[PDB]
């Protein structure tokens, strides 16, 4: 990961002995140094995946991290005699690097956190079309799971640019070459399966290509985690499931739909159960971990299914007689959603507030 490398050396190159100080040298490369970050940031930014305002952010602290490089090293080209301010000036580049470099974490979050919330769904759809065989489904299926696939692939190698791990990195960057390289050919088996549903070698192949997917697909997202700082992924969580809501009040007041949008909450929220139930399982066992637990087994056991059986029945009211929705039953509908969504939202709350007392 090279981005993340240029902000931890940015960081230390700063810092240097007054009476070091060389304009002629230790301001070009610094000058230089600072600007690779800013590229760097924007190509994260500016891509099309990334959201508006975290864009925003990040286009603005670059702004602030050349402005802040360019104070300290005015005060340190005002160093006389032997050689209070530069060190002042040290912590406001500091200050404006850590910002920087957590709005990047969570735009790869974001990424992470649209793409991995529900990595089994396209697959499972692809081959139980292919198994009746139904051509128009299948070819349809097939389409969405390679694009699904491209995605993952893509928000992985997008991720490697913000980790130190290098051996993680490096697990991430070979899985992601291997799905990249499966994809197109589990999309062929069910092709395959599709034209002929009865052959049971057809069954066999189907399924081969299904579980050596699954096991690759397994083992990135574990690596993924592994990069990810935990309170990056609960926090982004939390706000795209706010945002899925507000998708949500959209489809029923005028991808915004009431199905679509449970769907992307329901597999964020089980995401934060994977998550953080893998996070205590790695401590040692204590009131901490088990009181943790107890808050994820909530959201999982009990607000999840509540959520998709009150969104479900809000969907099939909608399909049913929401031709003719005054704007009072559109009122109310929202509100039901909004109060449905509520159990997911506070129950994901009360997990990130366990996880603090210690």
């Amino acid at each position: 990961g090279d981005l993340i490398n240029e902000i931890d050396t940015f960081q230390n190159r700063i810092e240097i002995d007054p009476a070091h100080y060389r304009r002629g040298t230790d301001r070009p490369d610094l000058e230089g140094h600072c600007e690779r970050i800013v590229s760097g940031s924007a190509s994260i930014a500016d891509a099309e995946s990334t959201r508006e305002n975290r864009k925003q952010k990040i286009v603005a602290e670059c702004n602030n991290l050349r402005q802040a490089l360019q104070e300290l090293l005015t005060e340190y080209e005002k160093s006389t005699g032997r050689r209070d301010d530069i060190p002042l000036g040290i912590a406001e580049v500091h200050k404006r690097t850590k910002d920087l470099r957590r709005h990047l974490r969570r735009a790869i979050v974001d990424h992470i956190s649209d793409a991995f919330l529900d990595t089994r769904t396209p697959l499972i759809l692809l081959i139980e079309a292919a198994k009746e065989g139904h051509e128009e489904n299948t070819r349809y299926r097939s389409k969405m799971f390679q694009e699904h696939a491209n995605e993952i692939v893509s928000v992985a190698r997008l991720s490697c640019q913000l980790s130190s791990d290098v051996e993680s990195v490096s697990v991430i960057q070979h899985t992601a070459a291997q799905l990249e390289k499966l994809a197109p050919q589990v999309a062929q088996a069910a092709i395959l399966l599709c034209h002929q549903p009865t052959s049971k070698t057809a069954q066999e192949n189907m399924e081969t290509y299904k579980n050596a997917w699954f096991d690759k697909v397994r083992l990135l997202t574990t690596a993924l985690d592994n990069i990810t700082t935990l309170d990056d992924f609960l926090a982004v969580s939390e706000a795209h499931i706010v945002e899925d809501c507000e998708r949500g009040i959209k489809g029923i007041t005028a991808c915004e739909t009431v199905d679509c949008a449970a769907g992307s909450i329901r597999g964020r929220a089980l995401r934060v159960c994977d998550v953080v139930d893998a996070e205590m399982d790695f401590l040692q066992n204590s009131e901490y971990t088990e009181t943790v637990k107890q808050a994820v087994r909530i959201l999982k056991t009990q607000r999840v299914d509540q959520f998709a059986e009150r969104a479900s029945a809000l969907a099939n009211r909608q399909e049913a007689h929401g031709l003719t929705w005054d704007p009072k039953t559109k009122e109310e509908e929202m509100n039901e959603f909004i109060n449905a969504c509520t159990l997911v939202h506070d129950a994901v709350k009360d997990i990130r507030h366990a996880l603090l007392m210690n």
